[PDB]
């Protein structure tokens, strides 16, 4: 998993659950 998502508006908003 790219936890740079949470870090990235866009990504964190579809990987909310992640981070």
């Amino acid at each position: 998993f790219n936890w740079r998502c949470c870090l990235i508006p866009a990504c964190r908003r579809n990987h909310k659950k992640f981070c």
